This record gives C-alpha cells, sequence and structure tokens, in this order.
C-alpha cells in the first residue's frame, strides 16, 4: 500500500543514467513500432498479388502474355517489400539491443549505488535503532527489496514502452488505414473480458469445494490416523475404511460433477473467443465486396488492431514490476533518508587529549526502548575517580549494566548527563568517544578471520609485534602459539570453536590494541568456567591499572580489590564505599556477600489405471480428432483469404466467402463437442483412479503394525498429506496433460502433412527456419538461467558478510570499525558490479538476436514465396497456408514444455504411493491365519521377556520380565517409572512381538495365535480415550464390530460404567453426537463410555493403563467405583497410579529396569519393605 514518489526513487541516476533510459526508452518505441509495420506491409504485398490474382483469372485466352506484365508487377514490387523487410529485421536489431542493454545498464549501475547506501544507513543508525527492530527481517529486506527494485527498473520498463508502441502504432495504422473495422473489433472485446471473467468466478468457488470435498474424508482420515491405536485394539479398520471409502464415494461424484461444468466453460468460452474473430473477418469481407477497403487492408488492420490490442496484456505485467520496485524501495529510502541523532560517522565535536579519565553520572533518569512500560534508572549518582576501579553490584533488574550502555553513549539519557573528564559526553565526537573507551562484554563475539584479524578489528593500523605484545599482555600469547597456524587460524561460528574463556581473552587483547583511556567490563567472568575464570581474570587485573574503569558482575571474588563500590536497588544507588564499609553498613552488599556463601519407468501406476480400458480410448480419439481439427482452421482462414486473392471475376467471390464462414462455425461446433468429450472422459477416468488410490492406500495404511505409526517420519499430519497429494498429482499426469499432448501431436502432424503435402520447396525451408529459432530461443533462457543463478552465488558472500556485521552489530558498534565493514561490503559488491555490466551486454545481444531471428524468417519466408516459387507454378494461397499451420502447430507443442514438470512432480507422487501399498508389516491384522481358540476363560503368562521400542533401541524398557495372572483375578502393576508398567498391555494386544521370551495366555503363545481373535478378547481402557465424532451408542457398539450391537446391549454397558446419568440427561439421549463437534463434555465422561465400550466386548481381560491420569475430585471416586465394579469379574491388568485403589487386588506387582522386583499380595509387600513399601508411603504422606 505505500510507495514512493516516481523521481525520489531515480534520485540516483544522473549523467549517463538518465541518458541510457532516453536513448533505450527511444528504441524501445522504436521497437515496439517495428511489429505493425512490418503488418501493413503485408496487405501491401496481397495487393500486389490480388492485382495480378483478379488480371491472371481476367483473362482465360492469352497465356505467354501474362508470363510479361505479371511477373515484372511481381518482381519491382516483390523486391520493394523484401527490401523493406530486410531493412525492419536490421532495425530490431538494432533497437532490441539498444533497449535490452541500455536500460540493464543504468539497473545495474544504480543498484550499485542502491546496496552500499543502504548497508551504510544500516550500519549509521544507533541502538535504540536496532532494539525496536528485527535484524534478521532487515537484512532479507536488504538482499530481497533491493532485487525488487532492480527487477522494476530493468529492462522491463523497455519492453513497457515497446509494448505501448505497438499498442498505440497499431491502433494507429489501425484507425488510419480503416476506422470502419477498429470499431467492430472493440465491440466483441467485452465479451471475451466477460467469458473470462467467468472463469475467475468458476475456479475461485469450486477450488473450495474439492479442498472442501476432500477436506470431509480427510477429516475421517485425521481422527482416524490420530487414534489409530484404538482402532487397531477394536479392529473398526475395515469401518473406517468403510467410513473413508464412502466419503471418496462422494468426493468422486462432487469430482466428475465438477469435470462436467468445467469441460463445458472451457468449451463454451474457446467457441465465444473464436466466433468473436471470425465475426470481425467476416464483417472484414463485407467491406471488400462493397469495394471500400482493399482484400490486402483488411489484414492491414485486423492485424495491427489485434496486435496492439494484446500489446495492452503483454505490458501490464511490466507495469506491476515497477509498482513494486517503487514500494519497495520506500522502507528502503526510508533508511537511507534517516538521519540519526548520535551518528557515530559524523564527524564532529571535541576529541580531549591528555584525557585523565574522571567519570561521574549525574541525575540520569533512563529507560529503554520498551519506554513508558518500564522505567529501570530512577535518578542516579555516581563518581568514579581517574585510576580508580569502581565496582557495580545490584540484586537484578541489571540497571548495573545500564551504565556501561550510556556511557559509550549507544543511548542518550532522559534526564540528566554522563560526563567524561569535564565535558558533557554529547559534546565530544562519538567515534573518538568509543575509541577511548575499551569495552568487554559477557558473551565475547570473534568474527570469521584470522586471530591477528580479530585484534586488527582493535586498530586497523597495527603490527603483529603490537599483536603480541597484546596478547602476550592479555596472557593469551601462550595457548594460540599451541594451536596450529599460529596467528593464521579461523574462527567464527563455522570453523575452530574454543573455550569461553579463551575467546574472552582475546577480546581483551582486542580491547587492549584500542590502548582506551575508560575501560567497561561487563559481567566479563560472569558464565565461565571456574578454572579459567582465575587465568582470564589475571589479565583482567593486568588490563587495568592503567585506565579508569567501571566493572559489573555477580563474582564477588573480583570486588574485594576495587577502590569502590555500589549498590542499587531499584535504580537508586544506595551503598558506596570500600569493601570493609559496606560490610559495617549491613546493606545491601552486606545482604548478597552471606546469599552467596527417485524418477523410473512405473507403467503398472497405468496398469491401476487400465481398470478403464475405455474412456481413454474415448477421449484419446477424440483428442486426435480436435487435434486434426485445429488446423482446419488455418486451412480455412488460408482459402477464405486465398480464394479471395484468387478470385479472377469477382461475382462469384460473395457466395463463396459465405460457405466458408458457416463451415468454419460447423467446425467450432463440431471442435467444441469433441472437446468437451476428451474433458469429461479424462476427468472422469481421473477422479475414479482417486478413489482407487486414496482406497487402497488407506487400506494398507491401516495394515500396517504400531511399529510403523510410532515412526518420526509418519505422523497423522505427514500421513494425512501423503494420502492427499500423491493421489491428486497422479490425477494430473494422465488428466489434462496427456489429452493435451495428444490433441497436439495430432495437431502438428495434421498440419505438418497437409504443408508438405501443399507447397514445395516451401515447407521444407520453413522447416529449417522455425526449429533453429525454437531452439535460439530456449538457448537464451539457459543462459539466463545460469546468469541468475551465478549472480545469486556471488551477491550471497555480500549479504553473508552483511548478515556477520549486523547481527553481531552492538559490538562492532562498540568498537567503531564500521568503515571497516562499509569496505569490505563494498569490495564484495564489485564482482556482481561488473558482473551485472557484461549481463546488458549479453542479455541486448540474445534478445536482439532472437528478434532479428523471428524477421530475418520472415522475409526468407515471403522472398522464397515469391521469385523462384510464384516465378514457377506455386501460388501464395498454400504460403499463407503452410504458415499458420506449421506455426500454430509449433506454438501448440509449446504446451509439452509447460506441462513437464506436471509429469515429473506426478511420478515423485506416484514413487512413494507405489511402495506405500507394497511394505507389508510383522504383525498383519489382515491374515485370517491364527488360532482362534474355543475355550473360554483367560491366563496371561510372560516369560523371559525383553523389549526395546524399535524407534529408541538405546535404553531397554523390558529387560527379562516375567507375570502370571489366573483368571478372573486382578494383576497390579507397579513401577518406577516409564512404560515397564505399559509395555505390558501393548504386548498382551501384541502391538509387538518381544525381542527375547514370549507371552501366552491360556497356554498358547500370542505370536502363533491369531492377531486379530486376540486382541477381541482384551478390553482395552487407556488415559486419554478417544472417542470418534458419531454417536455415543456407537462410540460404545465399537467395542464389538463383525457383528451390530444392540441398544439394550449398549444401554447394558452404560449402565455398567456408571455414565447413564449423562445418556439420559442429554436431550438426544444415546443418539447426541460427540466429538467436539456436535457436543463437548468432560474426561470423566468420556471414559465412561470408553469402559462401556470396552465392556461392551464382553472381554475375558480387562487392560486399565492410568485409567485416573488425567482426572480430579469425585471424578476420580465415581470412575474408579466404575472401574472397580468392571474387573473382579475377568482377568484384569491394572496400572494405575493410585497406590491407594490398588490395595485390594490379588497380586501387586513392582516392575524394575524391567524386571519383576518385589511381588505379593498389598499386605505382604506391606510386610516387606521396599520399593512397594516406599511407593505406598511416599504419596500417602504427600
Ligand atoms: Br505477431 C505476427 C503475426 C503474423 C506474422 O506473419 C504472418 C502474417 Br503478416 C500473416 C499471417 Br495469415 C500469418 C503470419 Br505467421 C508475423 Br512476422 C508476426
Ligand atoms: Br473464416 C476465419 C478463419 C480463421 C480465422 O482466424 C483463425 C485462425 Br488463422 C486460426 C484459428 Br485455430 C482460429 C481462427 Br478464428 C478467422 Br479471424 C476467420
Amino acid at each position: 500500500k505505500p510507495a514512493v514518489s516516481v523521481l525520489t526513487m531515480f534520485r540516483y541516476a544522473g549523467w549517463l543514467d538518465r541518458l541510457y533510459m532516453l536513448v533505450g526508452t527511444l528504441a524501445a518505441i522504436i521497437h515496439g513500432v517495428a511489429l505493425p509495420l512490418m503488418m501493413l506491409i503485408f496487405g501491401d504485398m496481397t495487393d500486389s498479388f490480388a492485382s495480378v490474382g483478379q488480371v491472371s483469372k481476367q483473362s482465360t485466352q492469352m497465356s505467354e502474355a501474362d508470363k510479361r506484365a505479371m511477373f515484372a508487377k511481381l518482381e519491382e514490387e516483390m523486391t520493394t517489400y523484401a527490401y523493406y523487410y530486410t531493412g525492419i529485421g536490421a532495425g530490431v536489431l538494432i533497437v532490441a539491443y539498444i533497449q535490452v542493454s541500455f536500460w540493464c545498464l543504468a539497473a545495474g549501475r544504480q543498484i550499485h549505488k542502491i546496496r552500499q547506501k543502504f548497508f551504510h544507513a544500516i550500519m549509521n543508525q544507533e541502538i535504540g535503532w536496532f532494539d525496536v527492530h528485527d535484524v534478521g527481517e532487515l537484512n532479507t529486506r536488504l538482499t530481497d527489496d533491493v532485487s525488487k527494485i532492480n527487477e522494476g527498473i530493468g529492462d522491463k520498463i523497455g519492453m513497457f514502452f515497446q509494448a505501448m508502441a505497438t499498442f498505440f502504432g497499431g491502433f494507429i495504422i489501425g484507425f488510419t488505414r480503416g476506422w470502419k473495422l477498429t470499431l467492430v473489433i472493440l465491440a466483441i472485446s467485452p465479451v471475451l473480458g466477460l467469458s473470462a471473467g467467468i472463469w475467475a468466478k468458476i475456479l475461485s468457488s469450486f477450488t473450495d469445494k474439492e479442498l472442501h470435498a476432500y477436506a470431509k474424508a480427510g477429516a475421517v482420515a485425521e481422527e482416524v490416523l490420530a487414534a489409530i491405536r484404538t482402532v487397531i485394539a477394536f479392529g473398526g479398520q475395515k469401518k473406517e475404511l468403510e467410513r473413508y471409502n464412502n466419503n471418496l464415494e462422494e468426493a468422486k461424484r462432487l469430482g466428475i460433477k465438477k469435470a462436467i461444468t468445467a469441460n463445458i466453460s472451457m468449451g463454451a468460452a474457446f467457441l465465444l473467443i473464436y466466433a468473436s474473430a471470425a465475426l470481425a473477418f467476416w464483417y472484414g469481407t463485407s467491406l471488400v465486396i462493397s469495394k471500400e477497403y482493399s482484400i490486402g487492408q483488411v489484414l492491414t488492420v485486423f492485424f495491427s488492431v489485434l496486435i496492439g490490442a494484446f500489446s495492452v496484456g503483454q505490458a501490464s505485467p511490466n507495469i506491476e514490476a515497477f509498482a513494486n520496485a517503487r514500494g519497495a524501495a520506500y522502507e528502503v529510502f526510508k533508511i537511507i533518508d534517516n538521519k540519526p541523532s548520535i551518528d557515530s560517522f559524523s564527524k564532529s565535536g571535541h576529541k580531549p587529549d591528555n584525557i585523565q579519565g574522571n567519570l561521574e553520572f549525574k541525575n540520569i533518569h533512563f529507560s529503554y526502548p520498551s519506554r513508558k512500560e518500564v522505567q529501570i534508572l530512577k535518578g542516579l549518582n555516581l563518581k568514579v575517580k581517574s585510576g580508580q576501579t569502581v565496582a557495580l553490584v545490584g540484586n537484578s533488574g541489571c540497571g548495573k549494566s545500564t551504565t556501561v550502555q550510556l556511557m559509550q553513549r549507544l543511548y542518550d539519557p532522559l534526564d540528566g548527563m554522563v560526563s567524561i573528564d569535564g565535558q558533557d559526553i554529547r559534546t565530544i565526537n562519538v567515534r573518538y568517544l568509543r575509541e577511548i573507551i575499551g569495552v568487554v562484554s559477557q558473551e565475547p563475539v570473534l568474527f570469521a578471520t584470522t586471530i591477528a584479524e580479530n585484534i586488527r578489528y582493535g586498530r586497523e593500523d597495527v603490527t603483529m609485534d603490537e599483536i603480541e605484545k597484546a596478547v602476550k599482555e592479555a596472557n593469551a600469547y601462550d595457548f594460540i602459539m599451541k594451536l596450529p597456524h599460529q596467528f593464521d587460524t579461523l574462527v567464527g561460528e563455522r570453523g575452530a570453536q574454543l573455550s569461553g574463556g579463551q575467546k574472552q581473552r582475546i577480546a581483551i587483547a582486542r580491547a587492549l590494541v584500542r590502548n582506551p583511556k575508560i575501560l567497561l567490563l561487563d559481567e566479563a567472568t560472569s558464565a565461565l568456567d571456574t578454572e579459567s575464570e582465575a587465568v582470564v581474570q589475571a589479565a583482567l587485573d593486568k588490563a587495568r591499572e592503567g585506565r579508569t574503569t567501571i566493572v559489573i558482575a555477580h563474582r564477588l571474588s573480583t570486588v574485594r580489590n576495587a577502590d569502590v563500590i555500589a549498590g542499587f536497588d531499584g535504580g537508586v544507588i544506595v551503598e558506596q564505599g570500600n569493601h570493609d564499609e559496606l560490610m559495617r553498613e549491613k546493606g545491601i552488599y552486606f545482604k548478597l556477600v552471606m546469599t552467596q556463601t527417485p524418477p523410473a519407468s512405473f507403467w503398472r501406476i497405468l496398469k491401476l489405471n487400465s481398470t478403464e480400458w475405455p474412456y481413454f480410448v474415448v477421449g484419446i480419439f477424440c483428442a486426435i480428432i480436435n487435434g486434426g481439427l485445429q488446423p482446419a482452421f488455418s486451412v480455412i482462414f488460408s482459402k477464405v483469404v486465398g480464394v479471395f486473392t484468387n478470385g479472377g471475376p469477382p461475382e462469384t467471390q460473395r457466395q463463396n466467402s459465405n460457405l466458408f464462414s458457416l463451415l468454419f462455425l460447423i467446425l467450432g461446433i463440431i471442435s467444441f463437442i469433441t472437446f468437451f468429450l476428451q474433458g469429461f472422459t479424462f476427468g472422469k477416468a481421473g477422479e475414479i483412479l482417486t478413489k482407487r488410490l486414496r482406497y487402497m492406500v488407506f487400506k494398507s495404511m491401516l495394515r500396517q503394525d504400531v511399529s510403523w505409526f510410532d515412526d518420526p517420519k509418519n505422523t497423522t499430519g505427514a500421513l494425512t498429506t501423503r494420502l492427499a497429494n500423491d493421489a491428486a498429482q497422479v490425477k494430473g499426469a494422465t488428466g489434462s496433460r496427456l489429452a493435451v499432448i495428444f490433441q497436439n501431436i495430432a495437431n502438428l502432424g495434421t498440419g505438418i502433412i497437409i504443408s508438405l503435402i501443399y507447397g514445395w520447396q516451401l515447407t521444407l525451408l520453413l522447416l529449417a527456419i522455425v526449429p533453429i529459432i525454437a531452439i535460439a530461443g530456449v538457448v537464451e533462457m539457459k543462459m539466463l538461467s545460469g546468469q541468475a543463478l551465478k549472480d545469486k552465488k556471488e551477491l550471497e558472500g555480500s549479504g553473508k558478510i552483511a548478515t556477520e556485521a549486523i547481527e553481531n552489530f552492538r559490538t562492532v558498534v562498540s568498537l567503531t570499525r564500521e568503515q571497516k565493514f562499509e569496505t569490505m561490503y563494498a569490495q564484495s559488491l564489485q564482482i556482481p558490479y561488473r558482473n551485472a555490466m557484461k549481463k546488458a551486454h549479453v542479455f541486448g545481444i540474445t534478445f536482439s538476436f532472437t528478434q532479428a531471428m523471428m524477421y530475418f524468417s520472415y522475409a526468407a519466408a515471403f522472398r522464397f514465396g515469391a521469385y523462384l516459387v510464384t516465378q514457377q507454378l506455386m501460388t501464395f494461397e498454400n504460403v499463407l497456408l503452410v504458415f499458420s499451420a506449421i506455426v500454430f502447430g509449433a506454438m501448440a507443442v509449446g504446451q509439452v514444455s509447460s506441462f513437464a514438470p506436471d509429469y515429473a512432480k506426478a511420478t515423485v507422487s506416484a514413487s512413494h504411493i507405489i511402495r506405500i501399498i507394497e511394505k507389508t508389516p510383522e504383525i498383519d491384522s489382515y491374515s485370517t491365519q491364527g488360532l482362534k481358540p474355543n475355550m473360554l476363560e483367560g491366563n496371561v503368562q510372560f516369560s523371559g521377556v525383553v523389549f526395546n521400542y524399535p524407534t529408541r533401541p538405546s535404553i531397554p524398557v523390558l529387560q527379562g520380565l516375567s507375570l502370571e495372572v489366573k483368571k478372573g483375578q486382578t494383576l497390579a502393576l507397579v513401577g518406577s517409572s516409564g512404560c515397564g508398567k505399559s509395555t505390558v498391555v501393548q504386548l498382551l494386544e501384541r502391538f509387538y512381538d518381544p525381542m527375547a521370551g514370549s507371552v501366552f495366555l491360556d497356554g498358547k503363545e500370542i505370536k502363533q495365535l491369531n492377531v486379530q481373535w486376540l486382541r477381541a478378547q482384551l478390553g482395552i481402557v487407556s488415559q486419554e480415550p478417544i472417542l470418534f465424532d458419531c454417536s455415543i451408542a456407537e462410540n460404545i457398539a465399537y467395542g464389538d464390530n463383525s457383528r451390530v450391537v444392540s441398544y439394550e446391549e449398549i444401554v447394558r454397558a452404560a449402565k455398567e460404567a456408571n455414565i447413564h446419568q449423562f445418556i439420559d440427561s442429554l436431550p438426544d439421549k444415546y443418539n447426541t453426537r460427540v466429538g467436539d463437534k456436535g457436543t463437548q463434555l468432560s474426561g470423566g465422561q468420556k471414559q465412561r463410555i470408553a469402559i462401556a465400550r470396552a465392556l461392551v466386548r464382553q472381554p475375558h481381560i480387562l487392560l486399565l493403563d492410568e485409567a485416573t491420569s488425567a482426572l480430579d475430585t469425585e471424578s476420580e471416586k465415581v470412575v474408579q467405583e466404575a472401574l472397580d465394579k468392571a474387573r473382579e469379574g475377568r482377568t484384569c491388568i491394572v496400572i494405575a497410579h493410585r497406590l491407594s485403589t490398588i490395595q485390594n487386588a490379588d497380586l501387586i506387582v513392582v516392575i524394575q529396569n524391567g524386571k519383576v522386583k518385589e511381588h505379593g499380595t498389598h499386605q505382604q509387600l506391606l510386610a516387606q519393605k521396599g520399593i512397594y513399601f516406599s511407593m505406598v508411603s511416599v504419596q500417602a504422606g504427600a
């Protein structure tokens, strides 16, 4: 929404840049004007053939006499037009170079200036400007927004003025040569703009319906794949597939309905567009029979008008490129034009010599850019004598850290002044002030250069002698010399990461080369290992003694030797004095001392599509007919102009033109009929395999075992996305792109035959010219992408050192050396600059070549179409036919290169989708094999079970676990922590087979038992019961599948679960909808329902996995009261964390490291004193 003045945007263009644009926009207008004139000449060549075409047939008497006057007229005329034609091509060759080269030159020259001024402005902002802004967005604003500015002031402006030249020049020739066709052509424009307007209303409204349609099926997939362990436990995998299959059935009916309507729309709009044109041309014919406009003049206007009419559309993108570059330049120039109060690039203020370093802080009130929300310093008074070292202590707020901030004048205070020596700090030059102040901060930062270079960031003029004395004066010399490469080592986020105490020592040496008169040490010892802390502390003590120093830290070891200590309470300076005096004061300071002491040939996807042997042959045969039918319109056009140029006696002409225009409209309606078929057939054929694919995938997905659904690769969202994308992508490959790719190869094929079977030596020439200009059009795009990738790689190195400069900004400004990063960024940009200079010459040459290759190709089309061909016995009507036929059949092949990624993006989506079906699990619920015992009573035997989870085979959970529980008794399961308690329930459900050992139920190993039948005897109840969106009766009846459960039966379970108070209180009762879609209720009712569906199954084994986990107050007392009634009649395994409710259990087992540690009845493990006795004691006391 915000934008820039047009003149301010070009503020960096002067002298030559203004001229380049002037000559550039000039030649660009010359380039545009060249095309409608080329069409004006195409009319004069027609009249030459038309005057001879009328007189040649007018004879029917003399023959050799027509070998004289006609050929002579053709000789002087065709040579004149071909001479003019060759001139236009040389014109476009020059102006198209001038057009693109000059504009890309001005673009490259200015963007170089923009990028330097921009980065200079970034480093010029004061710190308070950075505290309110995001540096990451700022750096991306540097590389991206400048690119948008470059796209808008580049060769696009030349293309814009080239287009308006065609537009103006087209309608000028349109009006002057005959303004009775222009107004007729404009009259059909609203119809074409209205038909394409129905497309923007149909596409936008129906694209939501499909994203709405599958969102109902993908919702089924979501609540299923999220509750996968519940449907797996209750075996609803046929139902959840059936539901998904039932929603897929509706999505395909809405998909074929959209295929019917969208193809009716496309064919009707195409027929309206072609009938609109054929009327404007048949109207053109009605004005030639009236002897008002020559047969060649109708072409001259009809072409120049339609050329300039579409030149509007070809200019609209360049308008958006310029406007976007304007608005992109707003926030950029806003930074450049913004002037700071602090500067630091300013050359102003005093530079005191013989600085003795007497600092004082006077009544300083301050607040960080958070402003009126917080005021961290309410008044202040602090002096520090020269040579002394004052220490600042404080409980919190870190108002200590603020004084170091103000001392470098990173901010100016709200009220009060900071005084170095006697002068106010704001009277001293900012840079010189930062140069007389050395800074060592808590987190040290080293730029990605050598050690000597990082030390060289203290002062640019320095020799390795000073570097050596500095690092030796910080006792950092000894440890770096052992490091290889000596001072020439590397540092940074990338490469040679060092100890913290060593990086700080380099930072102390960096600040030591500064030879500052003022020293500021902010928590430099804090957040550092204890051993190396003394090593750095020795250097800090050796860094002072020649300077006045303010130091802030939470280490009260470094503070004793300070001449003065200062305490803060709420930004107010409270206590000050020597260490001993503050202890006698027994104030804040004393208080803090005591406190701290694979693309491949996949035909089988087409073999699955072979379910429909028809519907394809219908579409293909219908598409090839539509292919063979398109050039016949060019054939009709060739003979509407052909018989009119070849007319001779004019009486027969007027009756023939009516017959052709009629047949055209009969071919158009027969084109509409065949287009709707090839669309509908492919559409329906695409929508049905969408169901088959999503059905087989969702079926095979419900086949895999819990081992697969635990994969971090496969989450519920990543599966629904893999489910939607892979099915829609393969539809596009076998869909429109194929019907089109066959319609077009038939379009060229039926066009190339007619052209080859007509004009001799004529088609053979055009077949030498057209492929070369097509290839030359391709190679230009390749060099364009290569230059684009190359320039992306080069400015990346610049923005990389810009990223380092601005992300570590607060450090660089503290060391000044901003001019250093300026010079580095400038040297980095110099290569893309000289690169951008060559880009203009290349871009202009390629564009001018492809334009000249199109214009010269046109001269050879007529000079050969006349002369050798028309001096013989070859007619013009065919040359026109071969033109439209070949040129259109080629431009129809241009759609093959556009649908190419639709094929690759589908094969990759097919690659996954063929494997996701074929993958088979270790435990397949679909296998009908298995025992299915007849004996009801259930035992459970865990024997020697070692189990590790397939996702984390690192820490084992079960190591030699052994339980046994008889029928009708409760097996309590206590554990120190982890799924060691829970893994029992998962293995009994046989979510996994154990690594070693085995688990039995009736004495039969479940591993050889039937998987589905095994889980059919289990009454699983988990922590968070997930209930699908349907009737609570269905959530209850979900407990028994393969049979519809009686209402009184699901009532019995709801009576059993004590949930019946709700189920009758509701208005809908058992038919109420739950799942946070129709109604919402608390977890206690959710659990009771899960208990009901558990015992609707009438299991012989309950499995209660921390059922009271998420529950509170009386809700626990009523759900436990329901669970306690559900067991005692069945085999039961309870792992609940309420050991008070486990007291009445037939056997309590303590799990330890996967082994059973203690076991026995409650009082038995209470008689013993150990883990279970400690478990019952800790949470009974707490
Ligand atoms: Br835009 C444009 C349209 C037609 C051009 O040549 C013609 C011309 Br002029 C007339 C017919 Br019919 C077919 C072709 Br191809 C040229 Br060169 C450029
Ligand atoms: Br009659 C008649 C035939 C073709 C005409 O131009 C074309 C041409 Br040339 C090719 C195709 Br495809 C469609 C149309 Br409409 C015109 Br205008 C009038």
